[PDB]
């Protein structure tokens, strides 16, 4: 946990993989990297929408920007991506897994094709890439950027299969977080737990069935902060207040009277 | 509120019961005369536990093997064991897949497993009980634990899955409530408790105080007949207060009001 102030030179020349990096706040950090002359590597399904973006996040100023176009459905293609990103910058210092599979709001009545899908992308994935990218980030003591949300902390309806894999990422990466102490194991691991944030996607599913969006862009930023000061949890919403609910002091207690 | 008398009759389903609080379970509802049909891997166990069912006084106790690894035969398991009993009034998931403590190690087929097993399967299972126990307004009942409301090292995987329960089924809970499904969701939050699986996978590393698996098993079930959202069962009092979150609760109403 870095005792210090953010300064984007942080990231000049950080090697870092942005993952569901094609549109919405994957997008939006993938700039902020650029200006910040990082090295950049850009996944997702769509090979034009990426080369849209890497034409802009070297006309920012990126250190070097690739794109990989793969479907992370396919556990095969995630392993070898972040192989195939090592080699494209020589390293890596910061892994951001960010995609999510396509999710729309809906009661859930016998959709388990979407609620294994949702597993296997948004949760299961994260793991598979974590695995592949752990030998690198460990020789660069760098770090682990999870994208959360409030659902992956309290229940909201219309949200189930989603809510379920957000929950299950933050079981399992504080559980590795723990390991990773214990271990004496030197790579950061941040929890991002984002409100509504006003992406393309997110504002179709939303309009009609009444909130308020925070910018993606400060989103954006804010992962990035907290990810290159290696803290444990990473807050974003419209509100402020709101931020300071998702804290939970006790689960803080119970963790510890069971460690010694 | 509660009395033995609630369960009288009751067509009850428990998972994973063939040993362990599972096994327990099976024992507490067969001694309030409920109708009941259990399920494991073990039929040679399981005809074990079914016929001890019968002398403790259940008004009737039959098992259905197989492995829920198998999305197929856990639809099916639902059916066949409603059909047998007339109906369905309580769902008790409590089946996890064999689980030891260890550090994380790369080891993505067992994370697979553990999703899989201890959380996918008690959607589907839920899936196929739905009808009936929109029929008969009744009640699942999800087994999770301390590793599935905060994290501890040596059980990622086993605490992804615990922590998936959570928010599908709380999630789903707040569905019932705007849909007026009148069918309740218990979520019980367990800490170590004495079964033999529980006790040969820590008691080697550092261990804890234990509590009872009989006693677990009546607070399962009267949480579940008291319709409760979450119950909580360990040995220490410090912990059961600890465990509710205050905090999670305003939130969830805050962004109700849509
Ligand atoms: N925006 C919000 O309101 C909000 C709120 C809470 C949490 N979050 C979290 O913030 C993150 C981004 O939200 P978002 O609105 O920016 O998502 P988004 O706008 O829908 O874009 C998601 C990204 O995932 C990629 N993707 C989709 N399916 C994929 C697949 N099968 N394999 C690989 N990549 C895939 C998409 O590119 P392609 O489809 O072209 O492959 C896209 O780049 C998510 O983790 C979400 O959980 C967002
Ligand atoms: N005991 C604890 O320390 C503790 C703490 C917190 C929470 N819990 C929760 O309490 C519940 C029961 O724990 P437990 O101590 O009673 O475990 P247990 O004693 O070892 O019983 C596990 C049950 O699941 C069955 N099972 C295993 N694999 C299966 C599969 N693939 N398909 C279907 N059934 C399978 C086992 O029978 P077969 O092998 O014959 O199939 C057995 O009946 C679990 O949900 C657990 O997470 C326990
Ligand atoms: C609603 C947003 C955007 N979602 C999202 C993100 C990217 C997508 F591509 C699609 C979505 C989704 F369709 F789920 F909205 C995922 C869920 N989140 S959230 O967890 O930040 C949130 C905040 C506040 C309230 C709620 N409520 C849910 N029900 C009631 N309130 C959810
Ligand atoms: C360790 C026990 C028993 N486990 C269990 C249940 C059934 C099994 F079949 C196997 C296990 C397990 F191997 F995880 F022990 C599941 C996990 N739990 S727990 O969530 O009740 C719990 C309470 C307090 C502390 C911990 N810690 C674990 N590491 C550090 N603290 C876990």
């Amino acid at each position: 946990p870095l005792n210090e102030e953010f300064r984007p030179e942080m990231l000049q020349g950080k090697k870092v993989i942005v993952t569901g990096a094609s549109k919405g706040i994957g997008r939006e950090m993938a700039y902020h990297l650029a200006k910040m002359g990082a090295h950049v590597v850009v996944t997702a399904r769509s090979k034009e929408t990426l080369q849209k973006v890497v034409s802009h996040c070297l006309e920012l100023g990126a250190a070097s920007a690739h794109y990989i176009a793969g479907t992370m459905e396919d556990m095969t293609f995630a392993e070898q991506f972040v192989a195939q990103a090592g080699k494209l910058m020589g390293g890596l210092d910061m892994l951001i897994l960010n995609h999510i599979t396509n999710t729309s709001l809906n009661l859930f009545h016998d959709d388990i094709h979407h609620v294994r899908k949702s597993m296997e992308v948004n949760f299961l994935s994260y793991v598979v890439l974590t695995v592949a990218a752990l030998p690198m980030l460990k020789q660069s003591n760098g770090s682990i950027v999870v994208v959360s949300s409030l659902a992956g902390k309290v229940a909201y309806p219309m949200v189930a299969a989603y809510s379920a894999s957000k929950f299950a990422l933050d079981g399992f990466f504080s559980s590795i977080r723990k390991e990773y102490s214990v271990s004496r194991v030197n790579v950061s691991i941040t929890l991002c737990v984002l409100g509504l944030i006003d992406t393309e996607t997110a504002m179709k599913a939303v309009s009609g069935i009444h909130m308020q969006a925070a910018p993606k862009e400060e989103c954006a930023l804010e992962i990035i902060k907290g990810g290159a000061l290696r803290q444990e949890e990473v807050y974003y919403d419209s509100s402020l207040w709101t931020t300071l609910l998702i804290r939970n002091p006790s689960r803080k207690i119970l963790e510890f009277l069971y460690s010694t």
